[PDB]
């Protein structure tokens, strides 16, 4: 139905592109309907852009659309963006839209969240990268490192923060966080390092508030076990001009504002500050915004406080700060009648001279007339106002610079620490973007080469790499160019020799005694003026000497004052005497003494070669790790939120090459596993696809592939791994969880039909043992197993149930199918098995009470024979014969009256017959009848004994 619309992308000059119904079709032009206003249009055709369904709306990975193309790639962050949702996924790496307002998108609960998630587990975010490249990290064993690239103003310092902030929450040790819910040292440190750098080294440009005016790499350092032990930090090339003058709109650096405005009376006093008006090197006067720098002032004291410094390092800084700022009040004349530069006012020297522990008139005669050497003996010269004005302004650039730079081995003193890292470190890149202004001078060319070279780092690892890879594999792969080589401009830039590029060309110019700015320009538009990426000013139009093809577009410089920015010259005098200064600061910062003094080539290193050289090796170290990208975009120019501006984030996207990156993610395999690691991972998919012993890498996972019947279009087996396409590892990994699952569950509820069905068979046998004692032995028996052996299993039967439910709903493909295994199933025969337990414990009763109705009747039984032995046995005293006449008759009387024993032997045989009677019934031990009836005889044979004393008694008597 949706399809029935026929919606289209077509070119758009206001938005980019807009949605439009097609119309009509022809081979050359096309005819479309604007969805927003219904105009009519003819196009051609090319021009038309396939659009994806509505169920990629909002999609968190670009590289699962259908249709890739730009007006997807724009509609899909467009529409992400206006939702609050900054981040996504661009194939192997993320895309950033700076907002322009606070989220709630940073807070503890998001960060515990992200953690141990899978990429795709959770939405995109920085924290989802920063896990990513720590799990990464910790897994291989290998350097990785966070490249944030954009432009001015994009938000890459931003981001790195947040990468800093997840890090120190998620991989702080149990030291350094002995107490729950309190950071420690290290963490408290690492978080209050950034603020620190940029009170010192940012400062609002027209393009920023809060600009980085120096690039920083960080590390930070892990222990074997995967814990923070120590961060290290590099800084490059800071922007030391800013301290002496700043552009239209622009400021210094911050700290210069958050101390004149912040500072106490006696802060003032101490420090000598004055009104910000009465500043030379202030550019534009009072801060664009007051008040709240009494505020930042403190947050600046107390994370110096946080950090290692003591009250005397902080207040030496300061001293430093305002010093850098006094060098600009002293105001310098010439002579009346030479060009000699005079100091008519020396309050300003006076108050430097203080801050920086000099004599005053040691000062004075090396800036105003500085001491040369040259053939064993030093000369006196005089300084022009402008000759002196420049040593003034390289000597506060120079100590601004040096203050920083003690800066960061200050914080690399603090957090620099134990180094016991283990075989790793996270590298966060956090370079100055590229930026054009009005006036694009040499710091201007430094960071727009800088950012090239980032973007080339992109291509090379994305493209080049990628390809290389497949190659060395021995993959069937044809080499796929995306136009994404920046060779040119950087060669342009920074080749050294044959034909010498830009850097070079300043580089020898400057050393050249008769050279001026004007016949580089010269030098530079007549060797370059031929190359690509090179441009020559245009008669009538361009106020600058010269122009660059960089890849996020051309940039006019301004070559003033460029051999002295390269040279960096300082004065010899001067600085000699800072290296002597009675201040320890001062001192300290000013104890390394190399440079240029008044005065082949040479054997002196510019700015351009100095530069040049750390960059190289900061490539050699990314080298030699796993990189992250993560692409910030700047959506409007105003600083405004909730304003993307399409033709501004085209651009971007365009010169960063995003499209492309995404199509060799889809067009390539971007996902590789090692041999040994696929046939252990996946082992459980394919159960008898290897045999025995293989002792094989290719050929085992050669027969799991054939027995996963995978499409041949998914994968390619390599020399050393197997290559899959985007989402194959993915599915294989739910599909080895899923068959973990019916493994355990096949498993566990086999043994419980094992356990229920002997069980059963042991409650229904019948055969207790013919004893009371036996019939007590399985009540104490069953009435234990009902709350010793019967809770588990029955927990068991609760406990599968729940697992087979939720690993059913789990397929999102076949659903399992058991045998005589289904928890409705094992409900049917534990039902059974409670079935036999009642009829097993009532069988029990029935039982107990015929085995107790025997008890009495043998022990009613052998107490009447017992008293029948006895009586009969008691009669044996009929023996005696000892007697006179008068006792016989007597014996006689008594004889007759025993004739009644048979009332004995009447209830007797009435009562065994009874007790006989009552137990064939029940059950039978009739041995007895065998044992009664010989007492009979027994019996008889007394009744022998009666006539036996009856006639033996009876005597002749009577005479
Ligand atoms: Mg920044």
């Amino acid at each position: 139905e949706w399809t029935a619309r026929r919606l289209v992308w077509v070119p758009s000059e206001l938005h980019g592109f807009e949605a439009a119904a097609l119309r009509d079709e022809g081979e050359e032009e096309a005819e479309v309907e604007l969805a927003e206003s219904g105009r009519r249009l003819r196009l051609p055709r090319d021009q038309i852009q396939r659009m994806n369904p509505p169920k990629f709306s909002k999609a968190e990975d670009m590289a699962e659309l259908t249709c890739l193309n730009e007006a997807s790639v724009l509609h899909n962050l467009r529409e992400r963006y206006y939702s609050g949702l900054i981040y996504t996924y661009s194939g192997l790496f993320c895309v950033v839209i700076n907002p322009y307002k606070q989220l709630p998108i940073y807070t503890e609960a998001i960060v515990e969240m992200y953690r141990g998630k899978k990429r795709h587990e959770v939405p995109p975010h920085v924290y989802a990268v920063t896990e990513g490249a720590y799990r990464s990290m910790l897994q291989d064993r290998e350097d990785q490192s966070i490249l944030c690239t954009g432009e001015s103003g994009a938000g890459k310092t931003e981001n790195t923060k947040k990468v800093i902030q997840y890090l120190a929450h998620v991989a702080s040790s149990p030291k350094g966080r002995k107490e729950p819910g309190v950071p420690g040292e290290l963490e408290r440190q690492l978080l209050q390092a950034n603020p620190i750098l940029e009170a010192f080294g940012n400062a609002k440009t027209v393009k920023n508030d809060n600009s980085s005016r120096f690039g920083k790499f960080i590390r930070i350092n892990f222990d074997v076990a995967g814990y923070i032990v120590g961060a290290n930090i590099e800084t490059y090339l800071l922007e030391k001009s800013r301290a002496i003058r700043q552009a239209k709109d622009e400021c210094s650096f911050h700290i210069f504002y958050q101390l004149l405005g912040g500072a106490g009376e006696q802060l003032k006093a101490d420090l000598l500050l004055e009104p910000c008006s009465h500043y030379r090197f202030l550019t534009n006067g009072p801060s664009s915004s007051p008040g709240q720098e009494r505020e930042l002032f403190q947050e600046t004291l107390e994370s110096l406080r946080v950090l290692g410094f003591s009250h005397e390092e902080i207040i030496s800084m300061l001293r430093m700060v305002s010093a850098v700022l006094q060098f600009g009040n002293i105001a310098l004349k010439r002579e009346r009648n030479t060009d000699q530069a005079t100091m008519p006012d020396n309050t300003a020297a006076q108050k430097l001279c203080r801050l920086l522990g000099l004599g005053v008139t040691d000062f004075s005669r090396a800036l105003l007339t500085p001491r040369i050497k040259v053939g064993r003996d030093y000369v006196q010269k005089a300084q022009t106002k402008e000759q002196a004005d420049f040593a003034l302004e390289a000597l506060a650039k120079a100590t601004y610079e040096r203050l920083f730079r003690w800066l960061v081995l200050r914080l690399n003193r603090a957090l620099d620490r134990s180094p016991r890292q283990g075989a790793s470190f996270l590298g966060i890149l956090d370079i100055a973007g590229f930026e054009i202004f009005q006036l694009n001078s040499f710091e201007q060319l430094c960071i727009n080469y800088t950012n090239e070279k980032l973007q080339q780092l992109f291509n090379h690892t994305m493209f080049v790499l990628e390809q290389e890879e497949y190659q060395r594999e021995g993959i069937p792969w044809t080499f796929l160019d995306f136009g994404l080589d920046l060779q040119p401009c950087i060669d342009l830039i920074e080749r050294p020799a044959n034909p010498p590029g830009l850097l070079a060309l300043l580089d020898e110019e400057c050393w050249f005694p008769k050279a001026t700015d004007k016949s580089f320009v010269e030098k530079v538009a007549q060797e370059q003026g031929g190359h690509p990426k090179f441009q020559r000013p245009r008669h009538l139009r361009d106020q600058a000497d010269f122009s660059v093809l960089h890849y996020a577009g051309k940039v006019d410089y301004k070559a003033n004052e460029w051999l002295m920015k390269n040279m960096d010259p300082l004065n010899d005098n001067v600085a000699a005497l800072l290296h002597q200064s009675t201040d320890r600061l001062t001192a300290e910062i000013w104890k390394d003494v190399e440079g240029i003094v008044g005065l082949r080539r040479g054997m002196f290193r510019t700015v351009g070669q100095l530069y040049k050289e750390s960059l190289s090796r900061l490539m050699a170290t990314l080298s030699n790790t796993n990189p992250s990208f993560v692409r910030c975009i700047v959506p409007n120019h105003e600083k405004r939120a909730g304003k993307l501006e399409p033709r501004l984030v085209l651009d971007q996207l365009r010169c960063n090459g995003v499209l492309e990156g995404i199509r060799i993610c889809r067009q390539g395999f971007p996902n590789r596993i090692l041999f040994q690691e696929f046939r252990q991972r996946y082992e459980i998919l394919t159960p008898n696809a290897i045999p025995k012993g293989f002792m094989d890498g290719k050929q085992a996972c050669e027969k799991m592939i054939q027995a996963l019947e995978l499409d041949p279009n998914l994968y390619r087996v390599g020399q050393s791994k197997i290559f899959f396409r985007a989402g194959v590892l993915a599915q294989l990994e739910e599909e080895r969880a899923s068959e973990q699952t019916k493994s355990d569950y096949l498993k566990r509820a086999n043994e419980l039909v094992q356990w229920i069905n002997d069980k059963q068979a042991s409650l229904e046998s019948r055969d207790f043992g013919d004893s009371i004692e036996s019939v007590q032995s399985f009540m104490n028996a069953h009435k234990e197993y009902k709350k010793t052996e019967k809770p588990p299993k029955g927990q068991e039967v609760s406990e599968l149930e729940a697992i087979y439910n939720s690993l059913q709903t789990k397929l999102r493909e076949p659903f399992v199918a058991p045998a005589g295994l289904t928890p409705n199933e094992i409900d049917s025969t534990w039902s059974a098995l409670e079935k036999a337990e009642q009829e097993h414990a009532e069988a029990l009763r029935i039982e107990l009470k015929r085995q107790k109705k025997i008890a009495v009747l043998l022990q009613k039984y052998n107490r009447i024979l017992k008293k029948l032995e006895n009586w009969a046995t008691t009669k044996s005293v009929y023996l005696g014969s000892n007697e006179t006449g008068d006792s016989i008759t007597a014996v006689q009387a008594k004889l007759k009256n025993l004739e009644a024993f048979d009332g004995e032997c009447q209830s007797l045989e009435g009562q065994s017959n009874s007790d006989l009677l009552s137990i064939l019934a029940q059950l039978t031990e009739l041995n007895y009848n065998g044992v009664p009836e010989l007492t009979e005889r027994k019996d008889t044979f007394f009744a022998q004994q009666w006539t036996g004393v009856k006639s033996s008694a009876e005597t002749y008597k009577n005479t």
